[PDB]
Protein backbone atom coordinates (compact mmCIF):
# COMPACT_ATOMS: atom_id res chain seq x y z
CA UNK A 1 0.00 0.00 0.00
CA UNK A 2 1.35 3.17 -0.95
CA UNK A 3 -0.84 4.97 2.24
CA UNK A 4 1.08 2.62 4.19
CA UNK A 5 4.51 3.67 2.82
CA UNK A 6 4.01 7.17 2.88
CA UNK A 7 2.94 7.03 6.70
CA UNK A 8 6.01 4.38 7.87
CA UNK A 9 8.29 7.46 5.94
CA UNK A 10 6.64 9.71 8.12
CA UNK A 11 6.94 7.90 11.16
CA UNK A 12 10.51 7.11 10.82
CA UNK A 13 11.09 10.76 10.31
CA UNK A 14 9.74 11.67 13.43
CA UNK A 15 11.24 8.48 15.32
CA UNK A 16 14.51 9.66 14.15
CA UNK A 17 14.20 13.83 14.36
CA UNK A 18 11.78 13.55 17.76
CA UNK A 19 12.21 10.41 19.11
CA UNK A 20 10.46 10.06 22.59
CA UNK A 21 12.66 10.44 26.04
CA UNK A 22 14.64 6.92 26.73
CA UNK A 23 13.31 5.53 23.20
CA UNK A 24 15.29 4.78 19.90
CA UNK A 25 13.48 3.34 16.77
CA UNK A 26 15.22 2.16 13.61
CA UNK A 27 15.38 0.42 10.00
CA UNK A 28 17.02 -3.14 10.69
CA UNK A 29 18.48 -2.43 7.23
CA UNK A 30 16.45 -1.56 4.11
CA UNK A 31 12.30 -2.29 4.95
CA UNK A 32 10.27 0.10 6.48
CA UNK A 33 8.54 -2.58 8.08
CA UNK A 34 11.25 -4.24 9.36
CA UNK A 35 12.49 -2.16 12.65
CA UNK A 36 13.98 -2.70 16.32
CA UNK A 37 13.47 -0.33 18.95
CA UNK A 38 16.08 -0.07 22.20
CA UNK A 39 14.28 1.37 25.41
CA UNK A 40 16.43 1.95 28.35
CA UNK A 41 15.48 1.23 31.95
CA UNK A 42 13.82 3.72 33.62
CA UNK A 43 15.49 5.24 36.75
CA UNK A 44 13.51 4.21 40.18
CA UNK A 45 12.73 1.27 38.29
CA UNK A 46 14.68 -2.08 38.50
CA UNK A 47 15.40 -2.37 35.13
CA UNK A 48 17.90 0.99 35.71
CA UNK A 49 21.42 0.90 33.61
CA UNK A 50 20.11 -1.92 31.93
CA UNK A 51 19.27 -1.51 28.05
CA UNK A 52 16.56 -3.48 25.92
CA UNK A 53 15.90 -4.19 22.60
CA UNK A 54 13.04 -4.70 20.90
CA UNK A 55 12.04 -5.91 17.28
CA UNK A 56 8.90 -4.27 15.61
CA UNK A 57 7.10 -6.06 12.66
CA UNK A 58 5.03 -3.65 11.22
CA UNK A 59 2.07 -5.88 9.83
CA UNK A 60 0.81 -5.46 5.92
CA UNK A 61 -2.55 -3.54 7.16
CA UNK A 62 -0.68 -1.15 9.23
CA UNK A 63 -2.21 1.88 10.34
CA UNK A 64 -5.27 -0.80 10.84
CA UNK A 65 -3.39 -3.44 12.78
CA UNK A 66 -1.19 -2.77 15.63
CA UNK A 67 3.02 -3.23 15.29
CA UNK A 68 3.61 -6.33 16.59
CA UNK A 69 6.87 -6.11 19.23
CA UNK A 70 8.32 -8.22 21.53
CA UNK A 71 11.54 -7.96 23.47
CA UNK A 72 14.68 -9.36 22.37
CA UNK A 73 16.39 -8.34 25.33
CA UNK A 74 14.95 -10.98 28.37
CA UNK A 75 13.51 -9.02 31.35
CA UNK A 76 11.87 -10.22 34.28
CA UNK A 77 8.36 -9.02 34.41
CA UNK A 78 4.87 -9.59 35.13
CA UNK A 79 3.18 -8.91 31.51
CA UNK A 80 6.47 -10.16 29.23
CA UNK A 81 6.81 -13.78 29.08
CA UNK A 82 10.07 -15.64 28.51
CA UNK A 83 10.10 -15.23 24.73
CA UNK A 84 9.78 -11.47 25.08
CA UNK A 85 5.84 -11.46 24.41
CA UNK A 86 4.39 -8.26 25.23
CA UNK A 87 0.97 -8.45 27.17
CA UNK A 88 -0.14 -4.70 26.85
CA UNK A 89 -3.99 -3.52 25.39
CA UNK A 90 -2.08 -0.81 22.59
CA UNK A 91 -0.52 -4.02 20.74
CA UNK A 92 -3.94 -5.28 20.42
CA UNK A 93 -7.60 -4.25 18.27
CA UNK A 94 -10.93 -3.70 19.73
CA UNK A 95 -12.88 -5.47 21.11
CA UNK A 96 -10.16 -6.62 24.19
CA UNK A 97 -7.19 -3.82 23.01
CA UNK A 98 -6.98 -0.29 22.37
CA UNK A 99 -5.00 -0.11 19.02
CA UNK A 100 -6.27 2.71 16.85
CA UNK A 101 -4.92 4.50 13.99
CA UNK A 102 -4.06 7.53 15.56
CA UNK A 103 -2.04 5.65 17.52
CA UNK A 104 1.66 5.30 16.24
CA UNK A 105 5.21 3.53 16.75
CA UNK A 106 6.72 6.31 19.33
CA UNK A 107 2.98 5.97 21.09
CA UNK A 108 2.91 2.30 21.85
CA UNK A 109 6.56 1.97 22.23
CA UNK A 110 6.28 5.05 24.84
CA UNK A 111 3.38 2.28 26.15
CA UNK A 112 5.82 -0.17 26.55
CA UNK A 113 8.08 1.81 28.64
CA UNK A 114 5.61 2.93 31.07
CA UNK A 115 4.54 -0.71 31.57
CA UNK A 116 8.37 -1.34 32.29
CA UNK A 117 7.94 1.27 35.42
CA UNK A 118 4.45 -0.21 36.28
CA UNK A 119 3.12 -3.23 35.78
CA UNK A 120 -0.21 -4.55 35.65
CA UNK A 121 -0.68 -7.35 37.45
CA UNK A 122 -4.01 -8.21 36.94
CA UNK A 123 -3.33 -9.37 33.41
CA UNK A 124 -0.03 -11.67 33.43
CA UNK A 125 1.46 -13.65 31.14
CA UNK A 126 4.16 -14.42 33.81
CA UNK A 127 1.85 -15.51 36.80
CA UNK A 128 4.64 -16.48 39.14
CA UNK A 129 6.33 -13.29 38.26
CA UNK A 130 3.04 -11.40 39.22
CA UNK A 131 2.62 -12.96 42.59
CA UNK A 132 5.58 -11.82 43.84
CA UNK A 133 5.20 -8.33 42.58
CA UNK A 134 2.08 -8.42 44.35
CA UNK A 135 2.92 -9.82 47.50
CA UNK A 136 6.63 -9.64 48.11
CA UNK A 137 8.01 -6.42 46.41
CA UNK A 138 11.55 -6.79 47.69
CA UNK A 139 11.79 -9.62 46.26
CA UNK A 140 10.47 -9.17 42.67
CA UNK A 141 13.01 -5.69 42.94
CA UNK A 142 16.03 -8.05 43.66
CA UNK A 143 15.13 -10.77 40.87
CA UNK A 144 14.35 -8.01 38.45
CA UNK A 145 18.01 -6.20 39.09
CA UNK A 146 19.69 -9.59 39.06
CA UNK A 147 18.00 -10.39 35.36
CA UNK A 148 18.72 -6.60 34.41
CA UNK A 149 22.41 -7.30 35.43
CA UNK A 150 22.42 -10.71 33.83
CA UNK A 151 21.11 -10.42 30.47
CA UNK A 152 20.98 -6.45 30.19
CA UNK A 153 24.21 -4.58 30.67
C1 LIG B 1 -6.25 -5.61 30.57
O1 LIG B 1 -6.04 -6.91 30.03
C2 LIG B 1 -5.64 -6.92 28.68
C3 LIG B 1 -6.19 -5.96 27.82
C4 LIG B 1 -5.80 -5.95 26.48
C5 LIG B 1 -4.88 -6.88 26.00
C6 LIG B 1 -4.35 -7.84 26.85
N1 LIG B 1 -3.37 -8.80 26.35
C7 LIG B 1 -2.41 -9.37 27.06
N2 LIG B 1 -1.69 -10.18 26.29
N3 LIG B 1 -2.21 -10.15 25.02
N4 LIG B 1 -3.26 -9.28 25.08
C8 LIG B 1 -4.72 -7.85 28.19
Amino acid sequence: SMQRASRLKRELHMLATEPPPGITCWQDKDQMDDLRAQILGGANTPYEKGVFKLEVIIPERYPFEPPQIRFLTPIYHPNIDSAGRICLDVLKLPPKGAWRPSLNIATVLTSIQLLMSEPNPDDPLMADISSEFKYNKPAFLKNARQWTEKHAR
